[PDB]
């Protein structure tokens, strides 16, 4: 290690196109991260590359933390989590940049 953290934030409002995912995010919102892990922004020249890594690193950490407590994510959770983390990673790239 390590990775850099972002500050905890309010989990973002997201209008998912898939209606059932839209409702599922709201019902189960607290299952998802409210902060991101990443490699330093100044190691990237492009938002898209930063966000890709920020998503992979954050989802990895969150899934590992969850599995070792004996909890689980559904396939739906994973789809939503990736979107939520993407948004927070973008916010982190833009703020931090
Ligand atoms: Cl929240
Ligand atoms: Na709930």
């Amino acid at each position: 290690g390590g990775y850099m953290l972002g500050s905890a934030m309010s989990r973002p409002l997201i209008h998912f196109g898939n209606d059932y995912e839209d409702r599922y995010y709201r019902e189960n919102m607290y299952r998802y991260p409210n902060q991101v892990y990443y490699r330093p922004v100044d190691q990237y020249s492009n938002q898209n590359n930063f966000v890709h890594d920020c998503v992979n690193i954050t989802v990895k950490q969150h899934t590992v933390t969850t599995t070792t407590k004996g909890e689980n994510f559904t396939e739906t959770d994973i789809k939503i989590m990736e979107r939520v983390v993407e948004q927070m990673c973008i916010t982190q790239y833009q703020q931090e940049s």
